[PDB]
């Protein structure tokens, strides 16, 4: 099923793909495939591909934030990459296939707790991951090896001994590059490569900028337009306020960000669209000029939060027409 | 008719029947149904004994009472209820500051009418909007000031005017010329510029000691009394200062949309999109409440408390700001607000 068909605007940067319903979402993922050509190319099977597919977003639980609408959205996000900014130019093949269907395993059973909340609660994954870090993390690419041994969603099966392997380190390194704190961790790393410029001879360059590529898919929502930020902040918020919640009734002081007595949002977003977003997508920009409009709605969005942060103080009576609150 | 022939026929209730608190600064009169306000303004005239002394004429007194009660219009602030209030204070200082001690009987008679009278006919508008949006009370004073003071004193005089109203018909002629004399200095007293211009005599007058054979002091000190009538809502406990500010607010953002669809810039405290209600309130405090408060305690010793809950209500609206600002989300999860 052709691309095309689903909307003209498809592979836009233009595009918003939290629009689409989720019911069609599971196609979109194999129109995708095709038309990067994965299918012919690696010889993928056609009914197991998508037995996977449904198993990967039946894996997705339902929070606020972290659900099979966020794995879509980012997946698409690296089809647009794929698209516009010519990625065969940078990497192999199946980096690229490695990349996509780990966008899709990205988050798999997110529980809408980040990882100190894990440990802190002292859950099983926490029991089996906390001393590796990346709790949440470690879970994910677990779960995405669960769904590969499960029967008839073995997309691999068919390759190489050598493929197979290159595509399990390939999603491992991908999946643990989705923890924040490994982002901020390489951050000097990303710079160095952007500086020197990007070498495809060189295999490290490979590494850093499937990290680089992940970080930017996982962050994508930031660059759309108003109406994305502004419902993808709520979004976020209430999961944050709803881990806070528990924290304290663990007795707990929970962070800034997760304390909805406490959290001012329009500082907390700046913030985070500041300091963490928009450096990402001056990276991107650096090393892949087509980019350049990514980077730049990011920056705008950025002074619409600013424009409207004056709405979060109470001027004039509320709408009742009164001082009850 | 029958309202009437009630105030008139069923005998004047006893003051302590209102209320057991009643002639308590704490006692907040707001609280007491707008039926029972015209009984209870008889009722606070007989305790003063103004009626025996003046030897009112009952059925006069009554159809008086009705008149000016008719005589306001219902904006939210500047209603019969405000009258009724301001009036209830000035009993207040009556029954708790010895006034008889500093004022003849008649400047206390004429302060208490004056209260029930100074704001009549009021439609929710202030002085500057009089003027630039060419209303007929401007036609009339703007020439010289204190254009709705100016007509509130006028309606009460015509109140007086109407047959069977004039509850001060026997008087004698400098008596009658005293009393509507004193109403006007009074009534134009409830100007808050006329205020501003005479506080440094206040001070000075506080400063060299109240002096009961000066006649400029007797002025002076009726000015501030009636200053302290009218904002007296903020002597009561935070309900009462936060109601009321919820009241004049709503009046003044009316204003300031009346303005903004005549193509003028309201006042900042007019209008909705910029006043800041904590801010405003507390220089509302600051610069008019407490000095006012203070001053009255500075020359009654025993109006110490009226000063310590303007005081404490200002402390509150500091504390009270910070819910200003939205925290986490609002309640229903969403930023559709913007
Ligand atoms: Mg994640
Ligand atoms: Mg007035
Ligand atoms: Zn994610
Ligand atoms: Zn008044």
């Amino acid at each position: 099923q052709p691309v095309a068909a689903i909307d003209s605007n498809f592979a836009s940067f233009t595009y918003t793909p939290r629009s689409l319903p989720e019911d069609d979402t599971s196609m979109a993922i194999l129109s995708m495939l095709q038309d990067m050509n994965f299918i012919n190319n690696y010889k993928i099977d056609c009914p197991t591909l998508a037995r996977f597919c449904l198993m990967v977003k039946k894996g997705y639980r339902d929070p606020p934030y972290h659900n099979w609408m966020h794995a879509f959205s980012v997946s698409h996000f690296c089809y647009l990459l794929y698209k516009n900014l010519e990625l065969t130019n940078y990497l192999e093949d199946i980096e690229i296939f490695a990349l996509f269907i780990s966008c899709m395993c990205h988050d798999l059973d997110h529980r809408g707790t980040n990882n100190s909340f894990q440990v802190a609660s002292k859950s099983v994954l926490a029991a089996l991951y906390s001393s590796e870090g990346s709790v949440m993390e470690r879970h994910h690419f677990a779960q995405a090896i669960a769904i590969l041994n499960t029967h008839g969603c073995n997309i691999f099966d068919h390759f190489s001994r050598k493929d197979y392997q290159r595509m399990l380190d390939l999603m491992r390194d991908i999946i643990l590059a989705t923890d924040l704190a490994h982002h901020l961790r390489i951050f000097k790393d990303l710079q160095k490569m952007a500086e020197v410029g990007y070498d495809r001879n060189n295999k490290q360059h490979h590494r850093l900028l499937l990290c680089l590529l992940m970080t930017s898919c996982d962050l994508s929502d930031q660059t759309k337009g108003w109406k994305t930020t502004r419902k993808i902040a709520e979004l976020i918020y209430k999961e944050f306020f709803s881990q806070g919640d528990l924290e304290k009734a663990m007795g707990n002081r929970p962070m800034e960000m997760m304390d909805r007595e406490k959290a001012y949002i329009p500082e907390l977003q700046i913030s985070f669209m500041e300091h963490i977003a928009m450096p990402i997508y001056k990276l991107l920009q650096d090393l892949f000029p087509k980019a350049a409009e990514l980077y730049e709605r990011v920056a705008s969005n950025r002074e619409h939060w600013t424009k409207v942060s004056h709405k979060f103080t109470i001027r004039g009576l509320p709408s009742n027409n009164s001082l009850d609150f």
